[PDB]
C-alpha cells in the first residue's frame, strides 16, 4: 500500500503546486496529504510537534532564524521556487512620487524585514550601512533623505493595510492571494537570483525517507516547472 506523507503549506503557490504533484506521487506509492495554513508559524510548529511530516512555505533564512528562536531542528530537503518580493502602493505609481515622510510598511520578522530593507536599498529609497547582512534592521539605515517612516507589521497583514500606507513590501504568497500582480503592479522588485528560494522542510528522521525523496524529486520535475511557469507567469520562478 501507499506511504503516507503529510505536508503543511501556504495556499498560493505552495498548496497549488502540491495539488499538481500529488497524482505523480500516487503513481510512485506515496499518498500526499496537504494541509493548508495561512501563517508563517504553525507550519513549523506542526512539524516540530510531530503532527505533520513536512512543510512547504518558507525560505532558508526564515527557517534558520525560526530554529534559532524556537530551539528546533527542522531541516531543509530541497529548493523549489523563488517569489521575488515586490513593493506595492495603492496611492503612487512610481517610487519618485513617494512624499517626504512616506509610510512604508515591511514585515516585522527578522529575515523578511531585512529582505524588504535590502529591496528599498536596491531601489534607492534608503541606503543601508556598507557591512549590512540580510537581517538588517531600520537601525542600519545610513541615508534617508525623504524621511521615510519604516513601519513593521506581521507579513500576512500587509495586504489589508495597503490602502492605509504609502507603500507596502509584501511577500508574494500573500500578494498573489490578495490578487496583486507583482510583474505589473510592483514599484520595485527583487531579482530572482536571491537568498530566498522556498524549500521543502522536514525533520532529521524523515528527510532521507523514501517518500520524502520522491516528493523532493517530483518538485524538480519538468511537469512542476511547466505548471509554475504557466500558472504564475513570472511571479513565481522555478529554482531548478
Ligand atoms: C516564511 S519566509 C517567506 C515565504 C514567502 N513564500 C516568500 O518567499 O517570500
Ligand atoms: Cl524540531
Amino acid at each position: 500500500g501507499a506511504e503516507s506523507l503529510t505536508v503543511a503549506a501556504t495556499p498560493v503557490p505552495h498548496a497549488e503546486i502540491l495539488n499538481v504533484v500529488k497524482p505523480l506521487l500516487a503513481k510512485e506509492g506515496v499518498d500526499l496529504k496537504i494541509k493548508e495554513f495561512t501563517d508563517y508559524v504553525q507550519p513549523n510548529v506542526q512539524v516540530s510537534e510531530k503532527r505533520l511530516d513536512a512543510n512547504f512555505f518558507q525560505h532558508q533564512p526564515y527557517l534558520d532564524e525560526f530554529n534559532k528562536a524556537k530551539g528546533t531542528d527542522l531541516v531543509a530537503v530541497t529548493g523549489v521556487h523563488i517569489e521575488p518580493l515586490g513593493a506595492y502602493s495603492s496611492k503612487y505609481k512610481k517610487l519618485d512620487e513617494l512624499p517626504s515622510g512616506a509610510t512604508v510598511v515591511i514585515p516585522n520578522d527578522a529575515t523578511n524585514g531585512g529582505r524588504a530593507l535590502l529591496l528599498l536599498d536596491k531601489a534607492g529609497v534608503i541606503k543601508l550601512k556598507d557591512n549590512k547582512s540580510i537581517t538588517a534592521t531600520p537601525k542600519d539605515i545610513v541615508d534617508n533623505p525623504k524621511n521615510i517612516k519604516i513601519r513593521e507589521l506581521e507579513a500576512a497583514t500587509l495586504p489589508r493595510v495597503l490602502t492605509q500606507v504609502d507603500m507596502a513590501l509584501i511577500n508574494t504568497n500573500y500578494a498573489l492571494e490578495a490578487k496583486l500582480n507583482p510583474t505589473k503592479d510592483a514599484l520595485a522588485i527583487e531579482g530572482s537570483d536571491s537568498p530566498y528560494v522556498n524549500i521543502l522542510v522536514a525533520r532529521p528522521d524523515n528527510k532521507d525517507s523514501d517518500a520524502m525523496q520522491k516528493l523532493a524529486k517530483a518538485l524538480h520535475s519538468a511537469e512542476i516547472k511547466q505548471f509554475i511557469q504557466e500558472k504564475y507567469k513570472g511571479a513565481v520562478v522555478p529554482a531548478f
